[PDB]
């Protein structure tokens, strides 16, 4: 038939269940509602089994594990892991071209008149990369994993999310080829070797190369552009990429929403505890 | 006798991780000679350390400390959790952090109803209680993450380790002291003092506060679960272990990287 679960039913099923409910079709409302009742019980049973398993076998958190898996792969390739402050300045945002008129500006959480929660890692990474160039003539390769914040409103969007951002200044070889190779290192280390690279428009970067899995963006990457590099006193080929770690984990683990695999007081590693 | 001047101490600590406050000199000329030499050594040592990190990169020192402690706690039966940085005003109020408490004035507000967490306890206690709804046995969990406080060994953003144990125990104080030992040994700081609630100090500097039975976290229930917990400042632990001359060098920064100044 053509009858689907209602939007409310889909939300109720996804609360405790990680099935693919949006695909189901039914002949009529009675059959839809009977199937909903059955699948709500399955979802709750499966959820409880997962919680009992985590209690019986304590483990590192799934998001922490993914971070460690990727970070170890990048260190093995000669990337320095950095940690930078969550607070950044209004000026730092302006140097990314994120000023009052831009849409991303409206998504920023301000702490005071001059400081904000970072919505991206690039401002701090540009700073650190430029300073590291003072200490070497070779490539400068760094990465950070940490929380970024944006006002949002819900598909694959969190207000606090974990970005992995990498930067490579002065790469040996063509900057685009080098960028594609480091994307490959990350994706394989994350357990997601199958993905598409797709050119997309960008307010900040003009054009990005995005990593998409079945049409879902999990990363944006860019070489420069020159104006952005020069705004950070960078005067050589440069590239970087930013990955959404909860998005990666959600896709790999087949969680039905993006809210289950990261930080939460309701979910733990895909299962709802309350 | 003369010591390094206050300005000389600050200048030496900018690039250097020596212990400069103890040095004594016979006269200004010898102080100034020693200062010039120690400044030069600190700067060259710093440059070499940065060149070594570029040449042979490693996991960040703070990330490594988190992993070392986390490994040890999971081996002891603790579940790792991650909770949001944002918490509600009501959650703080249930913490007893109300408009009158001095910590309240240290809170970074995001809007009228939400703040950056100044500690991990409110979220950790909530998660422990919910996990206890799913088992008959005790629940032991930990989190490591950023907390935020307006401040004057203090950082505005710092990394807390918080661990908790809820449910049937038996000699809760000795069990809590053992969890402290597990963390401190895994961090590479086996020598410390317990002080009085229990505080952990190294040479007089607080690095952890711990408690049995903080039933104030649970005003919503008449009957409480037994519980204990402990909170550690990870930058403080790393600074002490690595002998960095300030607390600003081992954690998150755009001027320091693993103890060394990059600008
Ligand atoms: N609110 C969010 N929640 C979770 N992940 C996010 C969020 N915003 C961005 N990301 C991730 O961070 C990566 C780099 O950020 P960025 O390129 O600025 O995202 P974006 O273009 O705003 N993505 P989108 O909002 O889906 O169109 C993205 O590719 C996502 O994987
Ligand atoms: N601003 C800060 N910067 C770094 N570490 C901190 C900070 N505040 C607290 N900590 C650490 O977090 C642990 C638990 O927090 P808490 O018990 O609230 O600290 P506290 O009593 O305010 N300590 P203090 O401010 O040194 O007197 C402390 O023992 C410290 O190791
Ligand atoms: N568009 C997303 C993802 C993205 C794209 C290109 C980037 N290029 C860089 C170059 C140098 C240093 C850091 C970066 C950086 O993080 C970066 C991040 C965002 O920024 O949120
Ligand atoms: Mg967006
Ligand atoms: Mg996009
Ligand atoms: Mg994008
Ligand atoms: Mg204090
Ligand atoms: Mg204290």
């Amino acid at each position: 038939g053509t009858v689907k679960y209602t939007d409310a039913q889909i939300q109720r099923l996804r609360e405790y269940g990680n099935g693919t409910y949006e695909q189901k079709v039914f002949e009529d409302l009675a059959s839809r509602d009977a199937a909903f009742s059955k699948e709500m019980s399955v979802a709750s049973t499966d959820n409880e089994k997962k919680i009992k398993g985590m209690i019986a076998n304590p483990s590192r958190h799934g998001l922490t594990q993914l971070m460690n898996d990727i970070a170890d792969a990048l260190v093995a390739e000669g990337f320095i892991e950095v940690r930078t402050p969550i607070f950044i300045s209004k000026d730092a945002l302006a140097r990314m071209t994120i000023t009052e008129d831009k849409p991303l500006f409206k998504q920023v959480f301000w702490i005071d008149e001059k400081r904000a929660l970072r919505p991206m890692l690039a401002p701090n990474l540009y700073s650190v990369m430029r300073d590291l160039r003072d200490h070497t003539d070779g490539p400068v390769k760094i990465f950070e994993m940490g929380s970024c914040f944006r006002k949002e409103s819900s598909g694959m969007h969190l207000e606090e999310f974990t970005m992995l951002a990498l930067g490579d200044m002065g790469p040996r070889g063509d900057a685009t080829e080098v960028l594609k190779n480091y994307i490959s290192v990350v994706m394989k280390a994350a357990g997601l070797p199958d993905y598409d690279l797709v050119q997309e428009e960008s307010d900040v970067y003009k054009e990005t190369i995005d990593v998409e899995i079945n049409g879902q963006e999990v990363c944006s990457a860019a070489v420069g552009p020159h104006y952005l590099d020069a705004a950070h006193d960078v005067h050589e080929p440069c590239s970087g990429a930013g990955f959404g770690l909860e998005r990666l984990l959600t896709i790999r683990e087949k969680y039905s929403t993006v809210k289950k695999g990261g930080a939460s007081i309701s979910y733990l590693n895909g299962a709802k505890i309350n």
